[PDB]
């Protein structure tokens, strides 16, 4: 309950390997994640998610898939993240550093869990085993989740 501002989360997912950026500035600095960003005016979700990742890696895709919807709140932040989030395995171009983050292929069985969100142990396994999920996570500050939940959906 209350208003939520809109996010984009997109994972490029190939069949022995993940993508991820180590984020150089600004909110989540020092932590490896998928790029993304904030929705503007005029744009839908989907167009912002490509804007975001051509921004921050250089790529393009031909194709955007829904995989999940998460919640977040943090205590003493009065606007909630409605993050959404996508999966792409046809990627055009090859990945290239930005002034916000740092690109880094990641085998699947060496994903950086600990160099992380915290909440990512968690969802990320559903993400690799090709599941539908809607997730809340409550954080104080940026290590400590206070409460959650997590389930899978038919539909995001
Ligand atoms: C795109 C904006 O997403 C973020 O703000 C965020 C916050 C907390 N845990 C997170 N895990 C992955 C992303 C993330």
């Amino acid at each position: 309950m209350g208003a939520s501002r809109l996010y984009t989360l997109v994972l490029v997912l190939q069949p022995q390997r993940v993508l991820l950026g180590m984020k150089k500035r600004g909110f989540g600095a020092g932590r490896w994640n998928g790029f993304g960003g904030k929705v503007q005016e005029g744009e839908t979700i989907e167009d912002g998610a490509r804007r975001e990742l051509q921004e921050e890696s250089g790529l393009t895709v031909d194709a955007l898939h829904k995989v999940g919807q998460i919640v977040f709140e943090f205590v003493g932040e009065p606007e909630l993240m409605d993050v959404h989030v996508f999966c792409t395995d046809s990627i055009q171009g090859t990945p290239v550093e930005s002034d916000e983050m740092r690109p880094c292929w990641f085998q699947l069985d060496q994903i950086p869990f600990k160099d992380m969100w915290p909440d990512d142990s968690y969802w990320f396994p559903l993400l690799l085993q090709k599941k539908k999920f809607h997730g809340y996570f409550k954080f104080q500050g940026q290590d400590t989740i206070l409460d959650y939940t997590l389930r899978e959906v038919d539909t995001v």
